[PDB]
């Protein structure tokens, strides 16, 4: 983040998360194709490694910009269809509201106002409410979030986050429902290498969990990622854009200490 | 030993270091007077090469009920030093101190915030200096005896990173192997092994990027009796080092040392030390 606008609470510490999460894709062979990116068509076909289950997905996205609207369609192989309507920066400079639906309810309305040093958020779920608030002060970041159930009239979760970040170095911490502590350090050495460190421990248990990850970019269109943790789990991640259109991702998981591993492959056609 | 908590970054490879550093004290005659709640530790040392004399008066008193520790430092030259330490009050593994000192020499203060835990050992340093404030972080992880540590010093005056140090090592009480890289151009390794209760061994390794030559050292500590021990060290720079320490009675220990320039007639050094404990 190089702007004066703080990210959303859910997007807090995304840089370190991208080092651990993205670039791997274990235990799934998925084939995705997005086109006409404008009417945005997106096809997704993922096959499972453990259960050998093949599930498909076809996504359409009508987006026309001047009035700030974006329609969304997503139907999967086993019928479950949802629509998403979102207007951006029309009723106010930093206003944004969405509308959700599903098919066999799960309708949702999500409102969020962003400004310089401030990024509030509120979500209406159909019957719970989730409110979020993130404040930025000279590179620092503080955040709070509360999920409220309307029927029980009781707060479900309460997360409080503090952190400091730049485009080169990020540190974030958060407490989930009071009993869960989590921390993540992200530091990029150069344009070609990225490295993140993860920390988490639950209140009431003395033990903790830590993990390290890497993201090494050899060529502009070929990079490598590797992660590990104290649970004797290893993860390798490879990616090579074969040509501008198609982009291949091969990865593997190794169980350091029965003896079942995981292997992942991914192709990303783009026309 | 092999406690669940990893050590401080600066404390990585302390078992090997102690075989070299402690038990010697060359070229200095020192007299320490430790006294027990509060603690008044009086120190008086005289240099052998320049015949200068310094005497330090230290006052410390801890408060176990609230984890507080007060510490005062003052020497012959009018230099004052103060330190306050709180432990395990705001959190279980939390610890944070505040140092303050000035010398009629410069004046500076710093706050050192460090959180140790099972398998973790976090530590941060907020240092306010005359030149510029300096922020120094340190994280050390432990996985089944393996230790991986990192440390950075950040000169905040104008955004720059002063030193970056990456260190890995496998540590058990019977065998401690450690390696570190400093500033990306300096490498250093230590091999600590204790043969038995009576003998300890350490090996030192060091070489700099851009120079073919290396520097190594071998040390040893042999403890003849419960009240007497012997030390020895030698490096590839032709420097022999001996030391003898004997507890004469419960409250006193005597330390004799000598540094002998092995090859090329150079100035030799001799050390003597007393440690009254009362
Ligand atoms: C923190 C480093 C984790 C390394 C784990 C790799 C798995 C191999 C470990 C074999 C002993 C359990
Ligand atoms: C770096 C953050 C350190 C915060 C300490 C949290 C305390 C964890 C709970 C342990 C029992 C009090
Ligand atoms: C020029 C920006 C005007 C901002 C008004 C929007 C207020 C949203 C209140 C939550
Ligand atoms: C663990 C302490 C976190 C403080 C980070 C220091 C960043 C300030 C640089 C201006
Ligand atoms: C964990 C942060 C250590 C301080 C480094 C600050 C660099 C801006
Ligand atoms: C525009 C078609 C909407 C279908 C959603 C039920
Ligand atoms: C500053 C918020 C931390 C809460 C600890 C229970
Ligand atoms: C507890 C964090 C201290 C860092 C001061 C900037
Ligand atoms: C704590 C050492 C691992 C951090 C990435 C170099």
């Amino acid at each position: 983040g190089s702007m004066a606008v703080p990210p959303t609470y859910a997007d807090l510490g995304k840089s370190a998360r991208d080092v651990f999460t993205k670039g791997y894709g274990f235990g799934l062979i998925k084939l995705d194709l997005k086109t006409k990116s404008g009417l945005e068509f997106t096809s997704s076909g993922s096959a499972n490694t453990e259960t050998t289950k093949v599930t498909g997905s076809l996504e359409t996205k009508y987006r026309w910009t001047e009035y700030g609207l974006t329609f969304t369609e997503k139907w999967n192989t086993d019928n479950t269809l949802g629509t998403e309507i979102t207007v951006e920066d029309q009723l106010a400079r930093g206003l944004k509201l969405t509308f959700d639906s599903s098919f066999s309810k799960n309708a949702k309305i999500k409102t969020g106002y962003k400004r310089e040093h401030i990024n509030l958020g509120c979500d209406m779920d159909f019957p719970s409410i989730r409110g979020a608030l993130v404040l930025g002060y000279e590179g620092w970041l503080a955040g709070y979030q509360m999920n409220f159930e309307t029927a029980k009239s009781r707060v479900t979760q309460s997360n409080f986050a503090v952190g400091y970040k730049t485009d080169e170095f990020q540190l974030h911490t958060n407490v989930n429902d009071g009993t869960e502590f989590g921390g993540s350090i992200y530091q990029k050495v150069n344009k070609k290498l990225e490295t993140a460190v993860n920390l988490a421990w639950t209140a009431g248990n003395s033990n903790t969990r830590f993990g390290i990850a890497a993201k090494y970019q050899i060529d502009p269109d070929a990079c490598f990622s590797a992660k590990v943790n104290n649970s004797s789990l290893i993860g390798l991640g490879y990616t090579q854009t074969l040509k501008p259109g198609i982009k291949l991702t091969l990865s593997a998981l190794l169980d350091g200490k029965a003896g079942g591993h995981k292997l992942g492959l991914g192709l990303e056609f783009q026309a």
